[PDB]
């Protein structure tokens, strides 16, 4: 069956804090793997946790529960999945405002490879409703309420990592996220299977952007972003200028700040899609497997500026684009979620680390892509 | 005589986190009963404290010295003081920011029995001056300073247990409340004597309301409100339709939301009175007893919704209504400390379990109503 | 040689809490010390360090890292620097919203003998852009990142106590100060060797006050503030009435609240000056020296109003007065830090315990003011 571990567990009052098992315990000498929960000290970060998978020859993949369950990095192959912010701490939410800064404090923390920006909404901050709805939410600022982990007893030794993550809010909200990691000890892969449940009596919004950054040594000057779509506009007008050459990367530029797109994907015929980016060479990249009845939009975030003020990409499937949450309900984006019912976000992560694979990868998106045109609209679709 | 353990003192540094005490190990004879300190963890709720009293035969009694002495759950007698709100964790202050939601973040943490809605202001939020007055003030969600638990050393064993929570901020306030409940082992009641200080060298406002929460078994369809009273009125319109039933509760409604009614209430000759929810059957119930000159105002707050969104209802003696602080000074109702000066509130909360104590309590109430007619006023004495 | 401790480092996640090191463990000759780390707990203090040279015979220097490396007070030869706060607890920033009270939260964890109020901004709060600039910036509420205590191995024995405190945000700044503190045991002065550093590829604005307040047993009726300036001017209309007696201090004062005065002070032949609050006797005081090329201009803060309320005065050496940030820019005092570039605050702060100390500083000032007039101008150079 499955060995399961409960390291944190609000209703029961427990947390586990500094953890490990590692493979020599389980008796399997196959691919060797440990699992282990550190709790950080020093600066901003006092208090915070992180989770790590160590697998000999496969991936290293660090999250933090005490940040959403978001994933700090993922290691192997000679590549990473992550970049390098001016933020260098697992900076605990006690310590985060995140209406300061206009609803910008968010920024104060930001330095991960996979950030859930939502559930309850998501996007660039406003004030609306009389309120300030904050930068991308609080998913990735709330500390897992229950977090498991869970190991295979038979070959390959999958791995699972659950965290809950609440947004219960008398008279507003009782959104939940139990969010899932799984890793097979020595694949290139890892895939997400999260569950949002709507525990409230009635209705409720929710919106999702899973904001996926990519830095060194897949992102360089001539790297590119792959992609089925069928159609590509600019954010803004400061993105126009870069519409034509959407699909290729520029060097680190000073003065750059960064040009977003808003892009409608295409499936395949079982509504599957991917996204990618590769370096310039065509032999390290990460791609993104997504289904667009779960995640129909995508952002591609191009923040190619100076190696410390970040050079970063993301890919950014979800229900909504970054603008915020009245521009995001004016166009039709947000989602709802009857009282009691799920709604299930499965997505898989791929370290492509040869130029095989890299060429795999372009095949099946020039195959989704097949005949169909991508339009380049240089309008954007709102304006904040 | 007693004796006094010291649990957390911030004068001289010190916090004792897990620690317990029992009837067993201190020789009493009599009511078994044991007290407890627990540091609570996961979720939002890490670092948290609750402290119980647990009886074999009498109320069991949790309180949060980390959210200002707040009352959780009081649990007796085949029945129970409280209510079950979405927020399920005891939740850090550290995590809650009450200005969010424009002055609503407090929602995130509501989930008590009894939560003191003041010192320095309370009620519904407003932006004045310049400045965000936040729902329901700062007590609630203020750490005790120091805290004590006393056992009397001979039979009855009254337990008292004080928190000293501080509203401490240079060129504004220095107010402190010193908080005790005292409850005898085995009694089916318990009692506050709160103490509120002015500390400083200038007089400053004030503001209370004991925000006192029952859900079931207590509240269902048919049961009945009782206070002696010599006028009701709705707090908004959308409370008019529900004043002629005043007495009565629904069912758990769904889009209901809640409706508030504003009391003015009398007092016996000592200016104490007595305000209960009692069961349809009329076999269990609450009862609050304050005193008008303390307390001279009653909310009733009547939140027959779901029961995942909130089934309760709040018998909420004051110095205010729930009226935002711009209403509630403008009509007079904001009391002021002179330096030095100290104001008490003195409560007895009592677990009605059966028929005859109901009656006893349902007679009490008869007889501060007298001859005196109660005015249901249709009209809201403000507008927020 | 000399030995170092690293009491706290978030890059390798460490902190030590609660430590200790002697001078009987070091094999010192003629002069005992130690220096302790304690973690202290209670009310809103829950996790928040205090950092202690304890010196026999000399000066008992308490900072908190907790808080920014800022100095709590300094005690020793009969008297001290420092005063007394109605904030009694040194408060965990994760329980301050610098947000609230209009941007004036801060007031809530003012106790400190020393402030660093910077360094990405600091004055009073003021809404501008879009955004809140909360009173006196972010530096004397962030934890350190990274804590180091050295010690010299010979005589005269010198500490120092390093801490790094930044400001790191992702778009928007990359400001860190390496704070350090120097102290010779048996000596009755201290010195401030900090540097910021912009660690961003862009050029940053910056703002430093270095908040230094003392109370009694210096201040005190008769009192007297020495300086040697070229001008002073009143912050406020309500400032102009004390503008004449600028050099002496009033007993505790009921409706007094404050006076601040906006000074420019004159320097030696390598650019140091000296400030001074001195007793009425003449036999107890404190000095600090600066270099006013790194802090052109000088505040003081009269807040001679009730022992309770504040009896404090503020000696302010920074590279801005007061004022919210749009008039510290507009009126051309906000500095520019380029990239990689770092600016240094040298300071000296020492206890002056007999009249021939106090008689010494007030001739070295004497000398350094010579037959410059002091232009009292009754104009306040802005109104907020
Ligand atoms: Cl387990
Ligand atoms: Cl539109
Ligand atoms: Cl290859
Ligand atoms: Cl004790
Ligand atoms: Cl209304
Ligand atoms: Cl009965
Ligand atoms: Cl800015």
């Amino acid at each position: 069956g499955a060995k399961t571990w409960v390291l944190t567990n609000a209703e029961e009052g427990i947390d586990k804090g500094n953890w490990q098992i590692n493979s020599d315990q389980l008796k399997v000498k196959d691919h060797a793997f440990s699992i282990e929960q550190k709790v950080l000290h020093g600066g901003k970060q006092e208090g915070s946790k992180i989770l790590t998978i160590h697998s000999k020859d496969g991936l290293t993949i660090t999250l933090s529960p005490t940040r959403g369950m978001n994933l700090l990095r993922i290691e192997g192959f000679g590549s990473r999945m992550g970049w390098d912010s001016p933020v260098k701490e697992v900076v605990n939410p006690a310590f985060i405002n995140l209406e300061s800064r206009n609803g910008l404090g968010w920024l104060e923390g930001f330095n991960e490879m996979m950030v859930r920006c939502g559930y309850e909404w998501t996007g660039h901050p406003v004030t609306a409703d009389g309120q300030i709805y904050t930068l991308h939410g609080k998913a990735g600022n709330t500390p897992a309420s229950l977090v498991e982990v869970e190991v295979a007893d038979s070959a390959p030794y999958e791995i699972r990592i659950r965290g809950l993550v609440k947004e219960s809010t008398f008279k507003k909200a009782d959104l939940q996220t139990l969010t899932e990691l799984r890793y097979v000890p020595g694949s290139n892969s890892f895939s997400l299977h999260d569950v949002l449940t709507n525990h409230a009596d009635y209705p409720h919004d929710y919106q999702i952007i899973y904001h996926s950054n990519f830095g060194t040594p897949i992102l360089e000057e001539g790297a590119r972003f792959l992609a089925p779509i069928s159609s590509i506009s600019p954010f803004n007008d400061y993105a126009k200028s870069g519409l034509k050459t959407w699909q290729t990367y520029q060097g680190p530029t000073k003065d750059f700040d960064e040009m977003v797109f808003n892009i409608q994907p295409l499936a395949d015929e079982n509504h599957q899609t991917l996204a990618a980016v590769v370096n310039k060479a065509g032999d390290k990249g990460a791609s993104i497997q997504f289904d667009t009845r779960q995640l129909p939009v995508l952002t591609l975030w191009k923040n190619t500026d100076t190696v410390k003020q970040g050079y970063v990409t993301g890919i950014e499937p979800g229900t909504s684009y970054a603008y915020p949450v009245t521009i995001e309900r004016k166009q039709k984006r947000v989602k709802q979620l009857q009282p009691g019912a799920s709604a299930q976000f499965d997505l898989t992560y791929t370290l492509l680390h040869d130029s095989a694979q890299v060429a795999a990868v372009e095949q099946k998106i020039a195959k989704i892509q097949g005949d169909n045109k991508v339009a380049e609209n240089e309008t954007p679709i709102a304006k904040e």
